[PDB]
């Protein structure tokens, strides 16, 4: 499986060899020789090359990477640390692409505690121990949210752990007095916006058609000023319905957002929100339209952090659990749903093996379609939601929402560059 991947992005040519992570900035005369290399000699080049350049700066084009594979940089040849919280499945928004859209109950404190003994049961002797709030709208039972931290702490001085909390909100229930204690206890809070007012308000609605835009950039752009513009991100999700998503990733920087996060839908089969073929030539430009700025924003004033440029596997199903109100466990929060992926309760705090096994043999080596693919020793592994709703198997490649990933590798890639 010795394969190269060669790409030209904004005015240069970049080269991937897959097996060693190596990155090769080549010149056009190097970069349309691999058109040829592998298969033919250096004699059958020159007459192949032989209305550009001529033989000798075709010559010392192969010199260096026909030493760069004699170099070897061409062609080269379970424990859960996390636990997903539903402190809620009720909500307070009704989000058209959000799967909360089904009952409606809130997770007890003991459930919590026996959330938090399960992970310490199965965590092995990892000390990093990750507990994200989820579900519904977590701020809607902050109750039991500061129960659980309240009995994790004590938990760490005895096990010899550490927990990571983070929150997730809609930004509707945030006030003067749970951002303190947000920010003297969560690592990391997550905001949920869509960017633009019209983009944001078009979806995030209520039971009443009203939108959540003007109450939450007011508490959102000062939780970040609070903690220094860092350990947060404002979070959004492009549909259909805006793929013009560089403006919204813009509108959020330019609102003073250092740490932003915009992603596709996931799991939007037959939905009308889902990103289909047809648009990939139309979702590309803005992710190359998207890294252009943040270098021309690099060392100005003006800077944004985009996460999908920063760069194992995602781990839902082996290393990552989500755990329903009820104490139920899944492999993620998008699964909860799929009865056939119920994998145990963390009451009787037993964790089903073979669903857990079945996930965790689901990588880069195990599908076909990722073997021929160049970034697989680059990518999140795919989403094992995405696979089963287009394809109702966790181990079949969803096209769509590869060839995205894919070119924000060849976007991060390309940023490093310069
Ligand atoms: C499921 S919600 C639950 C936490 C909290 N209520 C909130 O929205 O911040 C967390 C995030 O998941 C994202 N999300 C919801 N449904 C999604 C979907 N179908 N595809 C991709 N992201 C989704 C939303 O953008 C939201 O920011
Ligand atoms: S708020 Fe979070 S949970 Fe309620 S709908 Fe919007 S996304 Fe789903
Ligand atoms: S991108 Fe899709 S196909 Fe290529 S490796 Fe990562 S998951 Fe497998
Ligand atoms: S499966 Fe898809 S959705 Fe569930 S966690 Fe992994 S990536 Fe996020
Ligand atoms: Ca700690």
């Amino acid at each position: 499986m010795a394969m190269i991947h060669k790409f030209s992005m904004m005015g240069t040519n970049i080269v991937v060899d897959v097996n060693s992570g190596a990155v090769h900035v080549v010149d056009d005369i190097s970069f349309d020789i691999l058109d040829y290399y592998k298969n033919f000699t250096a004699g059958e080049i020159k007459n192949k090359l032989a209305h550009k350049y001529n033989a000798d700066e075709i010559d010392e084009a192969l010199r260096e990477i026909e030493s760069l594979e004699a170099e070897g940089l061409l062609f080269s040849e379970s424990v859960v640390k996390a636990l997903c919280l539903h402190i809620s499945h009720d909500c307070n928004l009704r989000c058209k692409y959000c799967f909360a859209s089904t009952q409606r109950n809130m997770m007890s404190l003991e459930v919590g505690k026996k959330a938090i003994d399960f992970l310490i049961s199965e965590s092995g002797n990892r000390k990093n121990l990750e507990i994200d709030f989820f579900g519904g709208e977590p701020m809607m039972n902050f109750d039991v949210v500061k129960g659980i931290i309240e009995y994790a702490r004590q938990k760490e001085k005895e096990h010899n752990k550490n927990f990571r909390f983070t929150l997730t909100t809609n930004g509707l229930l945030l006030n003067d007095e749970n951002i303190k204690y947000i920010n003297e206890n969560m690592q990391n809070i997550v905001l949920s916006i869509d960017g633009r007012k019209e983009v944001n308000d078009r979806m995030r609605i209520r039971i009443d058609g009203s939108g959540c835009y003007d109450d939450i950039l007011p508490k959102f752009k000062y939780v970040a000023e609070s903690r220094n513009q860092d350990n947060y991100y404002v979070r959004g999700t492009f549909t259909r319905e805006n793929m013009d998503f560089s403006n919204d990733v813009l509108h959020l920087a330019d609102e003073g957002f250092r740490q932003i996060s915009v992603e596709p839908v996931v799991a939007a089969k037959d939905s009308g929100y889902d990103l289909r073929e047809e648009d990939l030539p139309r979702l590309f430009e803005e992710y190359e339209k998207l890294a252009y700025e943040y270098v021309k924003r690099r060392k100005e004033g003006n800077w944004f952090n985009f996460f999908h440029f920063m760069i194992t596997g995602c781990g839902s199903g082996h290393e990552y659990l989500a755990v329903t109100p009820e104490g139920d466990i899944y492999p993620c929060h998008q699964f909860v749903g799929n009865e056939k992926f119920k994998m145990g309760n963390v009451k009787e705090g037993v964790l089903n093996r073979d669903i857990q096994n079945y996930f965790k043999n689901s990588n880069v080596y195990t599908k076909k379609e990722c073997d021929s693919c160049w970034a697989k020793f680059y990518c999140s592994g795919g989403c094992a939601a995405n696979s089963y709703n287009f394809h109702k198997d966790i181990n079949t490649v969803y096209k769509v929402g590869c060839e995205l990933e894919k070119k924000r590798v060849e976007c991060a890639l390309w940023i490093k560059a310069q």
